[PDB]
């Protein structure tokens, strides 16, 4: 309609709101993205054309809504405050749709909360007129899970392990690396996992685990898998639709909320990895 993304994504960052970010993309036909170029960004993964700022000047990001004549921007950025969103809204007068995920206010025209734990409820008095779309209506799950979710599957494995596509704190190896050697262990990340090397020695050293490096089918391997452990952002969602019995890893603070709705819903959580000796393994 003329949409803008503005959303980074890096090393350090992690994929996870710009492949969220694709999802929602899927329901506009003129869209564009605004991103840092940053070490490790996927910026060369995103189709659609990617503006790379100068700088982290809102009156950058604001100059390019003003000459490209977008019409909605979608923001997917912790960095991108409320003063931030006031004053694009002031300088543009272009539509907002804000994603969050604490519950935090936002000064925008729709509130974007995939989150399943959330509700509209949540954002009284946090958002201005202001559509609040909360909860597990409006997740972002790519197709491949819906077909998926129809499936009965034979179970394969005791355990699948998903950290998501970076695993910057290297979970994935300190959970395998305890797990009994009797049970057998699937692992799924990313090529672009930076202890990649280091998962495939340690698998090497045993019988029981199998690594599998962007893997096409996760939904299935899921569905194959007794027991999922995941971290607790939009894995959930694709966990809950496969109706899946899984463990919840808050991998960061901000996932604090979706790990306290998960554990009164009874699912087991972990919040031990935000601990600073769990920062690297």
């Amino acid at each position: 309609m003329k949409v803008l993304f503005r959303s980074d994504s890096s090393s350090q960052i992690g994929f996870g709101h710009i492949k969220r970010d694709l999802v929602l993309a899927k329901q506009y036909s003129d869209v564009s993205f605004a991103c840092l170029p940053l070490e490790g960004s996927l910026i060369d993964e995103i189709p659609y054309p990617v503006y790379e700022l100068s700088s982290e000047s809102i009156y950058e990001l604001i100059n390019l809504i003003k000459e490209e004549k977008f019409e909605l921007l979608i923001i997917d950025h912790y960095g991108i405050s409320v003063d931030d969103e006031k004053l694009i809204k002031l300088e543009t007068g272009v539509k907002i749709l804000s994603f969050d995920d604490e519950i935090k206010p936002h000064h925008c025209d729709i509130l974007l909360n995939v989150n399943a734990y959330a509700k509209a409820s949540d954002y009284e008095g946090l958002v201005p007129k202001c559509e609040v779309r909360c909860g597990f209506s409006y997740a972002l799950i790519r197709e491949e899970f819906y077909q998926e979710a129809k499936e009965n599957r034979k179970k394969k494995y005791d355990f699948f392990i998903c950290m998501g596509g970076t695993d910057i704190k290297n979970l994935s190896l300190q959970i395998a690396s305890e797990l009994p050697k009797t049970k057998i262990i699937s692992i799924a990340t990313s090529s672009s996992n930076p202890n990649l090397k280091k998962l495939q020695k340690f698998a090497k050293l045993h019988n029981n685990i199998r690594l599998f490096i962007d893997h096409e089918n996760i939904a299935k391997l899921m569905n194959e898998s007794n027991k999922l452990i995941i971290s607790a952002s939009s894995l959930v969602n694709e966990a809950l639709l496969l109706k899946a019995n899984f463990k919840a890893i808050c991998y960061v603070k901000n996932q604090e909320s979706t790990a306290t709705w998960l554990a009164k819903k009874g699912y087991e959580v972990e919040y031990k990895y935000l601990e600073h000796h769990h920062h690297h393994h």
